[PDB]
């Protein structure tokens, strides 16, 4: 897990991509299954929900990539993020909430989130939840680093996300049907 | 404001009438407009956007009760909640983040929120969720005393409701479009 303001910052400031179309076979990179793929070289850890559901490969699903490192070969490696196609381009605008204790105080802001496809990856998810709270309420910076991003799913499951750490590399490979998000309400619990 | 009053007030029992008529008059101060349907006299307080709205009585429309208390002359008291008339049965089903942070440490759960009718005063949808956690999420009870309801209403407009005492009078009379309210998200901050 990786604490850590500023690391937490830089990686969820960087720069992400969407590919479609992608197949690889499969391959051992000491111990974690793996797929390589070339639209700049690739390389997919499947190491989750995605162990199970991809255990011999890709045949033409998209990946949410996220540079994680060049790996000592050269290769953008990357975890999780992989969805279905046929996914629909489907889209849903879900009620965020934003709330801010600062010891007593409370700021709390009403947004709303664009999910844009009809199954999205936790990784996905995390990763623009993130960016938004980084940009738009100082998410990473001064005293807001700690706390909690919770969703309802069909208002019966719960995903809790500490934003205390990266989300954890064995629950990337998690997906979630855009619809049945309900909304979002994250509490930044300021130092 | 203590925490065992919050708890009685918003554990006590409510009524919504229909088809509720009177003209408004003196009672020291403000407006009031006396009704009664079977066997109890009531007293309905207009103390605020109701002050206008509805300056000249009260057609047929329906009231949400809460007492405050019995007057001197046993009439039971209650400020706001009026709302249209008709006013059907649309049913709004609306998702309920409550966050509880206690220190360092953030309990976050998910739910929902069952509205009824297609308008709602501020102060029934306030008392209903306070209700909700007062008998699930142990609100008023402990340190469970301070926060803010935050309600998300359609793309984007906000109201905050502070925990810390009752709903104030003057905003009783606020009245809500149900189906544009997004979602609420509760956050206790524990003492």
């Amino acid at each position: 897990h990786l604490h850590d303001i500023r690391d937490l910052h830089r990686y969820y400031s960087s720069e992400s991509f969407e590919y479609s179309n992608v197949s690889g076979k499969v391959e051992n990179y000491n111990g974690s299954n793996v797929v390589r793929f070339n639209p700049q070289n690739h390389q997919l850890f499947l190491l989750g929900k995605d162990k199970e559901q991809y255990k011999e490969g890709l045949q033409g699903q998209n990946v949410f990539v996220v540079q994680e490192l060049i790996d000592p070969n050269g290769r953008l490696s990357t975890v999780g993020g992989v969805t279905k196609k046929n996914n629909k381009t489907s889209e849903t605008n879900t009620p965020l909430f934003v709330n801010k204790v600062n010891g007593e105080d409370l700021d709390a802001s009403i947004d709303s989130f664009l999910i844009q496809k009809e199954e999205i990856s936790l990784k996905e998810l995390d990763f623009k939840i993130r960016q938004q709270l980084v940009n738009n309420y100082g998410l990473y910076k001064g005293t807001s680093k700690y706390g909690k991003i919770i969703i309802n799913l069909k208002d019966e499951n719960k995903v809790e996300i500490d934003l205390g750490d990266k989300l954890q590399f064995e629950r990337m490979g998690d997906v979630l049907n855009s619809k049945d998000i309900r909304g979002i309400s994250v509490t930044i619990n300021q130092i």
